């Protein structure tokens, strides 16, 4: 949200993760954290980022279980401090709804992952992408996460979810991506930079130059 | 698996989880744990189950990310002590391959989840099940997880994966096709977990 830039904190050692995040806090307030960091350092790391830096945390857990278990995963995740959680749609409407129910009760957010673009994604994901996105619309999902690369797929997703829905995705960027996504997710280009704060600053400048309405 | 019965430990607090486990260890040696428990108590609880009870641990994490991330998830999970991890097939062969390579490197195991039967699985999962199972066969997968379903349905899954493959699924008829059955609530919510487990095993 802040500056339409989300940091994908994918480092696995706690020191570097905390260091880099604090260094860019001036320009980025939203950070995405996945399982590798959480499983190695504990869920308390989420609480630490929020408590210590006041950032918003998106748990990229790609939740993909049956309804009752999804509910428990979301509860434990929101209890630990996450503001939002990323959920798979392939498991069906029921499994997504369970996540929406907990988010509703706790005042948090669910991001629906509609497709992936890694090799192998063409086997089952690509073919179900539009239908999964439409299922999200039918479920009242308001936040979506896009695959990656291929700007043409992004345009398609936006057409399905509408102008009102919130869409985030990784990376002529940031411009190409932000023609359709509301915020761009950036990891390496920032956390592997000699001066992370400088890299974030540079990208934010590019983003502001776009003069994006609303 | 001891007595062909796997305990699905879906509780979220360490005290109840450890209590039920120690009470059924004379009957069960394999325990399946999920993110609810590990996210609530820490991945270190895996070492507690193994060092304290001698349990084999199956991490039901339904791994479903890109290859590089799946690799990291499996390495952290095996490093914490899991003997095996359950992985989704819908993200494709390469995502599954990444998990299998970490298992090969660390001497552990990967279980491919072929299907689920909850009320919504009919939308995309059911239709992909046979292809996912066949995909596992071609990737050299030897361990599979089947859905909670009528035993007749597991017959088809068994025909696909062959006689040598190892199959587990939520649960006597089921054991006509699956090598072990997975049971959770009937045992861990029981006032007497030991008696519950002993009763299930007697049904053989
Ligand atoms: O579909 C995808 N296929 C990929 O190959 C891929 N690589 C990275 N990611 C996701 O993008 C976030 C940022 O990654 P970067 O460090 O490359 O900016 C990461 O945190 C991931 O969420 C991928 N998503
Ligand atoms: O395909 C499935 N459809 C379902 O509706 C379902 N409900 C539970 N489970 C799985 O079964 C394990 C044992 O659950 P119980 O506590 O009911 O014995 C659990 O740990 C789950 O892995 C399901 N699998």
């Amino acid at each position: 949200v802040m500056n339409r830039l989300i940091l994908a904190m994918d480092l696995m050692n706690r020191d570097d993760a905390l260091r880099v995040t604090g260094e860019v806090r001036e320009y980025i307030d939203t950070v995405k954290i996945g399982y590798p960091l959480v499983l190695s350092e504990g869920m308390d790391i989420i609480a630490e980022f929020r408590k210590r830096f006041g950032c918003r945390i998106i748990a990229d857990f790609k939740v993909a279980d049956i309804p009752e278990t999804n509910e428990k995963i979301c509860r434990a995740t929101f209890k630990a401090g996450a503001d939002a959680i990323i959920v798979h749609g392939f498991p069906g409407a029921d499994s997504v709804r369970a996540c929406l129910n907990v988010a509703e009760e706790m005042g948090r957010e669910v991001f629906l992952l509609t497709e992936m673009s890694h090799p192998g994604a063409e086997m089952f994901i690509q073919g179900a992408a539009d239908e999964i996105a439409r299922m999200g619309v039918d479920l009242g999902v308001k936040n979506y996460v896009g695959p990656s690369t291929r700007p043409e797929r992004l345009s398609r997703l936006r057409e399905i979810i509408g102008q009102d829905s919130f869409l985030i995705s990784p990376g002529g960027d940031p411009g190409e991506t932000l023609r359709f996504a509301d915020a761009i997710i950036v990891g390496r280009s920032i956390y592997l930079a000699d001066n992370p704060a400088a890299a974030a600053a540079g990208i934010i400048e590019s983003i502001k130059d776009l003069l994006i309405p609303e």
